[PDB]
């Protein structure tokens, strides 16, 4: 089962404006096609051309996004399978602004219903959608990490320290797995208490950023959702499904994580015997989404501007020849 | 012939003055020398004498450089010659001051008159002012391109993206030529058209400072002007590059102390080819082009390292034959 | 033998601001400096060392003064070559622990200040045990700064910082240098001494101004020469004379006169036959007043954060690697 990619371009910014800026990205969501303008002033016809499993364009809005790739996977992790999405893409082009979203001004939306919200809060907001009073005996609980020059810190630690630092080790129970040493996993009891948590990790990796020299753009972003549900058949059986989904914004493509997630994504494509998980913090947290058990999925995320030809086309590479890895999603 | 090679010392500016900044660098027109002090506290004897084809110390203003350095070189481009100027040395000391220079404030002056604008400015106004006083038929065309981390960007472009890059490509009727695929060559009909394509050439740039790290500093900027003549006995072209290269203090510049080592050494094969900039200067070196360098440099103590790198690279380039 | 103390400075405002958590713990008592290594994942982890002194957050700049100084400027007196250094990442007390600094106002003079550090203290000091002592005697003293192994002197009579010294070997001794161009004042008594610092402070402040990351990556050397005469019943005299270095080193985070010294600490420590000294303008200056036959220490500075904690266990390993004290039980 090959791994999903799929590419969202972000509409231009002011300053993009303001630099009478060109775009260079063409978008065909019916074709699943993008195709990138490459000669500038000399070759007013090259191009490059990609086909993705999707392709968003300029105008696709949070809740596309979701809907056409968020609610098919939560749908496989309520089914008790492990799912991961990560967005990849150089800085500006808007990794976080698709996995969590931003708050839009004055307070003229409830959190669940505010149109910029990102695939984290919407997927928070429908799992309990979703299996509230609707038979299960479920329970969510949530924790999100950071990675930065290698080093592992926890934004929802009760420690009012942000710098206080994990540490990972094997998991001598899951073979591809690691253990989070120290990592808190907040019980998420109700939808209503969501927000409170989310805010709190913000002001966090806010804090963070105050501490450490170009730390968003740099650091890797880790979240997980853990769902375990308890059924009852009319049999009398008593059955547990445990379905995980990591939700992952990775540093900016244009560094050892970035580095070996590289050599890791070309060792996979190319068959290559050994596949370097171990060299990075990243590579070991993402070991079972990559040639593992998990299924995954990739939004690549560029930018539509003139300026940034080379990094569009790095990213476009990159994640296309991805869709050439295969996983074996299980459970 | 030689490469012509001449050194202008910029004055004091107000952060130096304020900073009590000593000058090391003494300046003698008519023995054509710099000699720096090298010595700081430890040895007040110690001197590095230079001898160049002109030297301008502080006190020279825009308009005895053009007299000094450009009129006779735009003698030699109506006639018929291609002939290039290059300003080469540290950020700071005036580089694009020498070769583009300023405009005054408040509109005091017009563009011809300003006591601030520097070489292009100066000769697109005396081509007009010569050839239209000559008789003879004759237009004149303009470009402005940069490169910047070897990508080509077009000032003069009427695309209003200044990102949109250009391409280089081998000329096929000339051995040392390229052809630069997208250019965007204006004819200049009157000397009342120059001042707004020099203009929006600016803006352009500015807008490019905006978009790429320390743009204005790491770029080259290569402005060309290409006189035709119509003559019996016949058509003369003349053309004059005007080059304000990247900061002394990469592939283009270093490419370049490649390639003038190569040429004082008198080695074999010049690598012209390994950066954008020497393609595009190939023809000048060691081409017929006559070319004359114009290394700039500070008076002050706090920059002695590098007056001296800037000095060293320069004088050494006067051994290089021109051959046209 | 080298001594070697720590001194942590207290939490500053940022921190503050952004909820630090401390992980040393300064035990003045035992000597030990305990820090606390294991984040999130191991709460009870701990790496502990022993020094000669130990001061923590609290600590006052007289007692830093009282404690380091005092007997290394008796030795000083009795006519020996020392040197005090400061080392530790920047931002940890350096400076503060070396020079110190000036109290807002005018509520305290120099001398009463209880922001100054070792250098002001240090001449004060100098002129009370000779003045009332007796002999005849003599002060000098130098600031020059190394900066990318340039050489710049702060007390020079050039208007422009950045007139550069030169070094050279002393013919008439093979442990030492001559820096040619260095501006060596006589300070008459303590009423001159305030001006002097003051014209140096300036001038350094103006090469901030001028090279990148100055005072971060700068060593600063200030030097004091006491000489002092006795006539002996013959009407004969016998001068002795006596130098204190008080060294400010360059930011320990993460140039070639740091590594050097680190390689001469090393290599005096240890003991190896050949010691790097012409290595770096740091160690070719302060060769004449190494070795081991004068007292030499270092203040090796450190912060309390949990942020700083890989740089706080590197100068604590430093400053180990310089004298290995065991620990107790
Ligand atoms: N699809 C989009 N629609 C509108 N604005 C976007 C979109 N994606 C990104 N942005 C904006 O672009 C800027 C950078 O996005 P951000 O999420 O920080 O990118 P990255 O995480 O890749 O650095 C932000 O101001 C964000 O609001
Ligand atoms: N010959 C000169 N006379 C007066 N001012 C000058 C001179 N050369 C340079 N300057 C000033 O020095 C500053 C830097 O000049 P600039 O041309 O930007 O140097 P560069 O192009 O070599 O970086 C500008 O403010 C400019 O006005
Ligand atoms: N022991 C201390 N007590 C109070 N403040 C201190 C102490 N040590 C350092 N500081 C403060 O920390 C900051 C940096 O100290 P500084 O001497 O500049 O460190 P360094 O020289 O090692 O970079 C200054 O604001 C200084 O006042
Ligand atoms: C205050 C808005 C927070 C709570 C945010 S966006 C955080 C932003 N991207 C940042 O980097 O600070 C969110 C949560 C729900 C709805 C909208 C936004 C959020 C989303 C996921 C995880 C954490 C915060
Ligand atoms: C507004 C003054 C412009 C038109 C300038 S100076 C541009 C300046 N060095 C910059 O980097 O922006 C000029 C043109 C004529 C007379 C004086 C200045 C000019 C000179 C040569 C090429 C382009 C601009
Ligand atoms: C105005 C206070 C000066 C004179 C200073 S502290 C300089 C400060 N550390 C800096 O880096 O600028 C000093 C001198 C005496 C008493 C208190 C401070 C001093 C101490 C030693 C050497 C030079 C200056
Ligand atoms: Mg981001
Ligand atoms: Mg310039
Ligand atoms: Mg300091």
């Amino acid at each position: 089962k090959n791994i999903q990619v799929v590419v969202r371009c972000r509409p231009f910014n002011l300053a993009e404006r303001k630099a009478s800026a060109h775009s260079i990205v063409e978008c065909d969501p019916v074709r699943k096609e993008v195709s990138v303008r490459t000669g500038g002033l000399a070759d007013k016809s090259s191009r490059k051309t990609y086909t993705f499993d999707m392709v968003f364009g300029a105008s696709t809005k949070q809740i596309d996004v979701y809907r056409s790739v968020v609610c098919p996977i939560l749908d496989e992790v309520i089914m008790g399978y492990n799912c991961t999405i990560f967005a990849y893409g150089q800085t500006g082009t808007g990794k976080t602004f698709t996995m969590e979203g931003e708050r839009s001004p004055n307070e003229e939306y409830t959190w669940e219903e505010d149109p910029l919200a990102g695939i984290i809060p919407r997927t928070l907001h429908q799992i309990f959608e979703k299996l509230t009073d609707n038979g299960t005996e479920f329970s969510v609980k949530v924790s999100l990490l950071e990675i930065y020059n290698e080093e592992l810190f926890d934004l929802l630690n009760p420690s009012s320290d942000v710098s206080e630092r994990l540490q990972m080790f094997d998991d001598p129970r899951n073979k591809r797995g690691v253990i989070i040493k120290g990592l808190e996993e907040i019980t998420v009891h109700n939808k209503d208490e969501v927000y409170q948590i989310l805010e709190k990790g913000a002001a966090k990796r806010t804090t963070a950023a105050t501490l450490m020299n170009a730390y968003s753009s740099r650091s890797h972003s880790v979240f997980s959702v853990t769902i375990h549900m308890k059924e009852t058949t009319i049999d009398g059986e008593e059955l547990v499904k445990i379905g995980k989904l990591n939700l992952v914004d990775l540093a900016g493509s244009e560094n050892q994580s970035l580095l070996t997630l590289g050599r890791v994504i070309t060792a996979l494509v190319e068959r290559t015997p050994h596949v370097p998980y171990r060299e990075s913090k990243l590579t070991r947290i993402l070991q079972d989404s990559l040639g593992g058990r998990t299924r995954t999925s990739i939004i690549a995320t560029i930018s539509p501007a003139s300026l940034n030809l080379e990094e569009t086309l790095s990213t476009l590479e990159y994640a296309h020849r991805a869709k050439n890895i295969l996983n074996k999603p299980e459970v």
